[PDB]
């Protein structure tokens, strides 16, 4: 299982908005693959289907979502589990 | 008097934080040249500001900060007329 981590999300970010930001990425189980980190911190862990999906998500590093630039990182399964 | 308009600021932004974003711009009277726009609907700051700058070259330099970042936000920078600045603060 493959994960990316988004950082810099607006307070208002929804799963649907994240899925659309990641439109060209195959997100595992769609909206159900998106996990917002709460304290809502601006981070999310997203399960993606394949290595090429990790690479494509990473191409969105510093792409815009609304009026913000979103950082995109890889994440390990251990990181995603610990954060949720 | 010459103005630029910033859009996309944190609505909690301070004058000092805006002056630092504009550190390489000569802002007229420093912090006193920064005018935060307040909503006529809810009375809270909107994330826009009108900033008086000393010269044409300062307008150009402020405009180079268009789409520069403040944290994760990017800030849009426009020129503004005195009439626009006056109307926003009326």
């Amino acid at each position: 299982p493959k994960f990316v981590r988004l950082r810099g999300l607006p307070w208002s970010a929804t799963h649907k908005e994240i899925l659309d930001f990641l439109e060209n990425v195959n997100v595992t189980n769609g909206s159900a693959g998106i996990h917002l980190v709460t304290s809502n911190t601006g981070e999310a862990y997203v399960e993606v289907a394949s290595q090429e999906d990790v690479e494509e998500a990473r191409k969105l590093n510093k792409a815009s979502m609304g009026h913000r630039y979103i950082e995109v990182f890889t994440a390990t399964p251990k990181e995603a589990k610990e954060a949720m």
